[PDB]
């Protein structure tokens, strides 16, 4: 019942702890930034994920984790529990008044991706097919929607920093992969980034309890949730990363395929 705990959660201050200097300085190449960046770039680049929907799971109040996607889908769903963060994407989709800056970001991304498109095109493809910021619980059999106006079965899945973090346990964790697992076509893909061996981590006034994960957990668990894994990376946090926002170990990557047989 994590959910209590989320209530007191503030976007601002969440953005802050994790998209801001040190962690949201893209200058440094060895920078969590420039490494997640760097992973979904080499993936969407292999093209073997595409289609023309997508969706993205706990979305929270961030971007980047589409900047390299929205190239290959049309039609993409963003998502979130707390309206507060669904309100914070509309502040960035809709260039209303002081949204968050994702600059460094998107401009990382162009010049990863080295397809030399500057990032005004970018981040304008992507406020373009991203169609709705729908609210979601990976908690539900059916996550959050009975009818929901997101294309089923989505072509492919997102998720970032958000399973870890809305489980007690590695259990909720499963049946919370099998949940989301749902909306994806036998097979689609499904990119999943994560805290590795993290057990909280601030955001204002809240103080959320999350289940420290591994990678071989993280694996074993995409298997036994019917996935193919092509690729499970993980990045471990520097010194000069560690700062108290959190207790994170390291991040992972995976890139996994819902086996069609
Ligand atoms: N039951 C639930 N189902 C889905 N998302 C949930 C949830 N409870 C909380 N969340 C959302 O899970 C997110 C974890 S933070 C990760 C945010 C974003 N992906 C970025 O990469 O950082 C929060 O935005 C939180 O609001
Ligand atoms: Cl870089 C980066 C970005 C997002 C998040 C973390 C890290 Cl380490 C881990 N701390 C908890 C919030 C999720």
């Amino acid at each position: 019942a994590v959910a209590s705990a989320y209530q007191r959660f503030e976007p601002r201050a969440y953005l802050r702890n994790n998209y801001a200097p040190p962690r949201g300085d893209l200058c440094n190449p060895n920078g969590v930034g420039p490494w997640k960046l760097r992973c979904l770039a080499q993936t969407f680049a292999t093209g073997e994920v595409s289609g023309r929907t997508l969706i993205d799971i706990g979305s929270g109040p961030t971007v980047y984790q589409l900047l390299s996607a929205c190239s290959h889908f049309e039609d993409i769903t963003m998502t979130d529990f707390l309206e507060v963060n669904r309100q914070e994407l509309g502040r960035w989709l809709q260039e209303e008044p002081g949204a968050f800056n994702w600059s460094m970001y998107s401009q990382h991304a162009c010049l990863i991706e080295g397809k030399g498109e500057c990032w005004q095109d970018k981040e304008r493809q992507l406020r373009a097919r991203v169609k709705r910021v729908l609210p979601i619980d990976v908690h539900q059999p059916q996550p959050l929607g009975a009818g929901s106006p997101a294309p089923l079965p989505a072509d492919a899945l997102v998720s970032a920093f958000c399973l870890e973090a809305v489980s007690p346990d590695l259990a909720s964790f499963q049946r919370a992969l099998d949940h989301i697992t749902t909306l994806l076509r036998p097979g689609g893909h499904l990119l999943l980034i994560g805290a590795l061996e993290e057990s909280w981590y601030l955001a204002g006034e809240a103080r959320l309890t999350v289940v420290p994960v591994s990678e071989e957990e993280v694996r074993e668990a995409l298997v036994r949730s019917g996935y193919k894994v092509r690729d499970l990376r993980t990045y471990i946090m520097p010194a000069h990363l560690q700062t108290g926002v959190d207790d994170v170990k390291g991040v992972f990557f995976a890139w996994a395929q819902k086996v069609g047989l």
